[PDB]
């Protein structure tokens, strides 16, 4: 159908704007520490500790395969980033302070994003 098309349309559509949201916002990590999953080689314990693991790579397979359908969605998935690693380092690491950085500076570009996303349709 039509419908069907046009509703294909508007996921691809915010595909876009949610692969350059993406972007943006892994240029605030410079030091990588959050582009690829927690390695259960190098941290065997850490499905102990975190029960929904994420990482920047894990959500640019889900938007290539056009799987969020939504700007919620993606959210989530960026907050799991940050919170787990909260939760897993303490407050005095390197990983921790990334992750607060990741949130300060995510946070401008994804209150843009709710606007574009809302404003475009």
């Amino acid at each position: 159908s039509m419908e069907q098309v046009a509703m294909e349309l508007r996921l691809t559509e915010l595909t876009r704007l949610l692969r350059s949201v993406l972007d943006q916002l892994q240029d605030k990590d410079p030091a990588r520490i959050f582009a690829q999953p927690v390695s259960l080689k190098e941290v065997p314990d850490y499905l102990d500790h975190i029960k929904h693991p994420m990482d920047f790579a894990t959500m640019r397979k889900r938007l290539e395969a056009q799987g969020y359908k939504n700007l919620h969605e993606f959210e989530e998935d960026f907050d799991l980033i940050i919170d787990n690693c909260m939760k897993y380092n303490a407050r005095d690491t390197v990983f921790y302070r990334a992750a607060v950085r990741l949130r300060d500076q995510g946070g401008v570009v994804l209150r843009q994003a709710r606007r574009e996303v809302d404003s475009i349709g």
